[PDB]
């Protein structure tokens, strides 16, 4: 069947580097945790918050060996009083056997309390 | 077959009260109308206008007992001119046979004219 | 299998006629890249960089011969400095069995950079 595997991590500063390195392990986590292989990824899409400007979060996808054919876009997240500042999400569709309840969604850095 | 389910209402004021109960309601509508089970659904994105603030409406599915793992991410809708002003819409990914021409896409209160 | 199948391109004018006739000629190129009939897409997103404001782009799909059943939303791009102004991408969700690194992506305008 196909599902939604959703993750999310935060950057300390908007700098190229540090999205490119959080936005890496959320990847890696996920990938780790629920076996994903690049060929069952049917798309990926990435958010941030309107705080981000200086990478397209998209660009550590093909920083993985394998996952440069995964097709990648982003959004603006909404801007919501009182939401996590500074939070890159990840919606990933897969195709999987995993029941809905078993999908391993992951919270990394200041995103743990979501 | 996996297909898209696509719904649209508005609130009148930017008010939590009002945002997760007019999309609890929009919510209601389209399962009832598609007879969706939790289970079918991929995943969920839902989109509000620049003008809504106050909560998320993602935290209405949070009341759909059953619903409590179905992935769901937000994004902001792009700002038009003339747009449709504090409006919710949705788009559902879900498990289904139905033929493409006969899934109930569902549109309600000022939405209506969309 | 479903696969996702990415697009870009850019206009020159915010007006309702370029983005309506750039994101027509987009989406018929993607069609005919990859030989697409509309009951076999599962929804399409549509974003638009944070300086298009004319019309939705969601709009040039009903020009399509046959997609009036094709579930689509837009959703606004996150605004990164050094990136494509002017920009709007498509991302289809389509049922397929090509492999993944060989679905065909479309960029057209300035957007052939990528």
């Amino acid at each position: 069947m196909i599902r939604g595997i959703r993750g999310a991590t935060t950057v300390e500063r908007d700098t190229e580097e540090e999205i490119l390195q959080k936005t890496k392990q959320l990847l890696e986590k996920i990938i780790e945790e629920n076996h994903t292989k690049p060929e069952d990824v049917v798309q990926m899409l990435l958010s941030a918050t309107p705080d981000l400007h200086a990478v397209f979060p998209a660009k550590a996808v093909r920083e993985l060996s394998g996952w440069q054919y995964v097709p990648v876009t982003c959004m603006q997240e909404m801007d919501v009083t009182g939401g996590l500042k500074k939070c890159i999400r990840v919606m990933m569709t897969v195709q999987t056997d995993v029941p809905q309840d078993q999908i391993r969604h992951v919270y990394l850095e200041k995103a743990v309390v979501l």
